[PDB]
């Protein structure tokens, strides 16, 4: 058994995924469960709380009454809640997972600035399949990226608000820096009516909006005879839980550091 | 050996598949070989002009010079050079099928005008595969479509200049109208920014634009749980070509009547 | 409010997304919840049972303690339970929608008689889905069926025994049936080595087995120049239990018959 | 203008796209056009013979009739064929870029061995999109292979003799061997009938056959709860050509060396 975790967010729906991923996963420990104060607790965290019961693990309200329990925090929560956790944590030293997105500016320079005193991994997307699938589309940009056309095409369940997605972006500036160029100046979002042919050197964006779908991501480079493609497909949130859990077992004998996904899976010696 | 064929427009990208979508297609002979006053002939139609030789079919410039020669006239050319043809073959008593796009509508009232002294098979799109992909999209519509959430994604070569293609939208209004609405109310084009949640009852359009794709075509109705997905892949214009050729065969016999694929391909006892 | 139904087999994997589909879907009541007898309760069925607590309903053992509070049955459990719950229903008019597969013939003979009595809703796939995509293979068969090169890829996650998927052989047997062959004269399930060329006339499998796939299935007809496919993805098991309980809604009213799901999706209308 | 070559096999299909690649491309120029002796020349090599006329470069039989016309040769023939122009290059020092698959193991010696006198580039797969491809599936398998479940699905036209396709396979190798395992101790090919559940460790192979698909590989990792998912599509065997033409212009200023497509898109330093 290991490195011990204290899961907030129990109740909400990436909480649950951490406590399965944690007790279904080697090398950790679910030493505790938060949550909000004004909200019904369920004790045996993992127990009632995540689908499989048992857990002697409670789901507190405290911090201070738990600081002896857990080496690590994993935050998928609120900006607003992470501060807090944020402060307690580097007053007593523990290491953090962020998984909070929607901090303003301020908010991150919290979160740099307290990597100095504690080991935090802070991630866009905890999904190793995106993760890893990002470094390709970088090698790729490298050799056809030039002379070859890019899309990016992404789909999502109903109910996503912003198009196109957060990762798509992320796909296309992987790409155009690769290719050093400025996502900006070649990116083109919409086509409709009469749009004339397609301008070299542009990236395309087409997204999709259906169903439950979870994530879908697709990077083709096209030219004269052949089309790559590389997709990431998520079937499931428990792949970015998987991913946040994988990364504390990592932040395991460290201290002091800012750290995300690529840190993690060694993606620079790639 | 039968029907003999003239196959206008020789050495233009379409009017070559269509000599060999005859020679190599049972039941239809090669006739005559047309093309414009003032270019390079080349005597064996399909011989030289169409990849392979031979061929005593030699492409001349007249009409009246071939009006014993050819019972059905294929026209994938030009509006302006569509309607002398019409015209001739009208006159003659010639059927046609007729793959030019782009005509007027003063244009269209002739065509059909036309078609009552003669058997005209006009059609938007003369692969078989979209327009069967087309009758299937109605019976599902009718079954799914409802509380379904439909999308439409096409893919095109980067020279394209319209957007979205003008058979998804064909495939639009098939649905649109299936359950009995207009693609009009409801349709959705451009995804950008923060869009806020996907509008039921709405048909979105994603359109993609790269290197030489030829065609494709994608309709999914997502649900919770589950997605329906028909598409139709066109790797060559081969695909028009052949479905051409089937419909003149298929005008054989005929007379008057203005006709197209699902006429051709029976879909209205499917 | 309307159609009580008792859900036997409450917290077997399918039981669960049954009670679930049940409470949210309009004109069905969940009467009751079964269980097999020496199996830990939980009371409020879909309460703790199905994810989201509440329901006064009681997950009990009997079923004559439940008679009066349940129009309609559903059983996703084993052929040696479903035999019991087929006769105490058959006695008391209950009708059912059975999805328990795996029946020896003797098996079925029970429900195909015991349908003179009540009314049956019988299906080997309750996926809305999936029943209409054997429908559109149908029509499709009878068009390009013939000519076309006919394969069928289906991928599943990583714990299913036996390959191709029962639904690929369904889909195999529609299209075999509608262009009146019979699926073992034509076809292919391994290509290994040396194969030679692609026999005419017959119809291949590929199957995928990876991860956590929860059932996908494809058919291509694939001419020279084109490509039809029509896939049906599943993302969840509620895929099935939507399927079930809009078919409970379905025998409302109805006494005496043994059905399917093109019985309840008119898809002999279609 | 530049660097001078020699297509072989001018009227065979693979020598015809590369007149085409080679006309128009930049920094290559048509030297020579050779063919069989006793077969229908047709002077203006890429004129008539691939496509688009002109050309005053002339379909000889020779060889020492060309000698001074052409720096490198290209060819994609008959491996009996190809030892002939290996003997007369290696001797007037001639760069050679072989395409010609099938030699017996004396064969590849000679080539080997031809190689130090002149510069050879020989390959078994000359698109560029499927050479990244297998570059990129092996940084990949690096992280997720491993704990994932691999599926290599490949597709083509009618006529393929061999199952798996030899890229499906060189796929394998490129991934079994990063694993650092052995392709044919994890390899399952054929899935039929009950087969248990998945293997893990292994890497299975589903293989499409039909119509006219030139070329379609993919690879996935599967996980629970994401799938990477990494394709290549073929539309046009200009897809080989470019690579070919793309590799002479690279084998310019070179002397003694056997390369190969790593070679020259750099991928080693990748
Ligand atoms: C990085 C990555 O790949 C990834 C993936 C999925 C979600 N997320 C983020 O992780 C977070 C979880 O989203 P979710 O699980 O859907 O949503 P949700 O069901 O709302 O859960 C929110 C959780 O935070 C708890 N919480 C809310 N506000 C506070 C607060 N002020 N103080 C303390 N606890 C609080 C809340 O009680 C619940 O446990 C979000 O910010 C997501 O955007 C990230
Ligand atoms: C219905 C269908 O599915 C389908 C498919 C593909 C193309 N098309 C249409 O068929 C036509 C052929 O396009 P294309 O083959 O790419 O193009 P292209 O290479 O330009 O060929 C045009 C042909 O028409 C001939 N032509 C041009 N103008 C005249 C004229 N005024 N009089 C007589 N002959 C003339 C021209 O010489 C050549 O043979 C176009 O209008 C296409 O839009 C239809
Ligand atoms: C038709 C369709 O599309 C579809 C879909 C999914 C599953 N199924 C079938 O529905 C059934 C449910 O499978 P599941 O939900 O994964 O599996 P599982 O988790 O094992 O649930 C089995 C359920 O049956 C109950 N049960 C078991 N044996 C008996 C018995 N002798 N008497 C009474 N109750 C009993 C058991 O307690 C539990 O509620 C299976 O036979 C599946 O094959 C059908
Ligand atoms: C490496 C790569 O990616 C790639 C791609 C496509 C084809 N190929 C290979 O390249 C070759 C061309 O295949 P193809 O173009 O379809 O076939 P094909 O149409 O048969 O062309 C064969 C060509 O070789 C010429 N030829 C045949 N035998 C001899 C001989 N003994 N001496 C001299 N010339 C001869 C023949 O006249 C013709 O030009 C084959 O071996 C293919 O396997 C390789």
């Amino acid at each position: 058994a290991n490195i011990r975790v204290a899961i907030a967010g129990a109740g909400g729906r990436m909480g649950r995924q951490l406590i399965q991923a944690a007790l279904a996963l080697e090398g950790v420990q679910l030493g505790a469960a938060l949550e909000r104060e004004g909200s019904s607790l369920l004790g045996s965290d993992a127990g009632e709380l995540a689908g499989a019961g048992k857990t002697g693990v409670t789901v507190q309200s405290s911090l201070d009454a738990v600081k002896d329990d857990f080496d690590v925090f994993i935050d998928f929560t609120r900006p607003e809640g992470t501060l807090n956790h944020l402060a307690f944590c580097r007053q007593h030293g523990k290491g953090m997972v962020i998984g909070t997105t929607g901090f303003d500016e301020a908010g991150k320079q919290a979160i740099r600035d307290a990597a100095a005193d504690i080991a935090i991994v802070f991630a866009a997307n905890f999904s190793v399949g995106v993760n890893v699938m990002l470094k390709l589309l970088e090698k790729a940009a490298k050799v056809m990226g030039d002379y070859t056309d890019i899309e990016i095409i992404e789909a999502h369940h109903r109910h996503k608000v912003d198009a196109p997605s957060g990762t798509a972006l992320a796909m296309g500036e992987a790409i155009a820096h690769a290719l050093d160029k400025d996502l900006k100046d070649c990116a083109v979002y919409s086509r409709e009516g009469h749009t004339g042919e397609r301008v070299p050197g542009t990236i395309g964006f087409a997204t999709v909006r259906a169903g439950d779908i979870v994530g879908e991501h697709t990077a083709m480079f096209a030219d004269i005879g052949e089309r790559l493609e590389i997709t990431h497909k998520a079937s499931s949130r428990m792949t970015f839980a998987n991913g946040a859990v994988r990364s504390a077992l990592w932040l395991s004998g460290k201290e002091s550091g800012l750290f995300d996904m690529r840190d993690v899976l060694d993606l620079n010696n790639l």
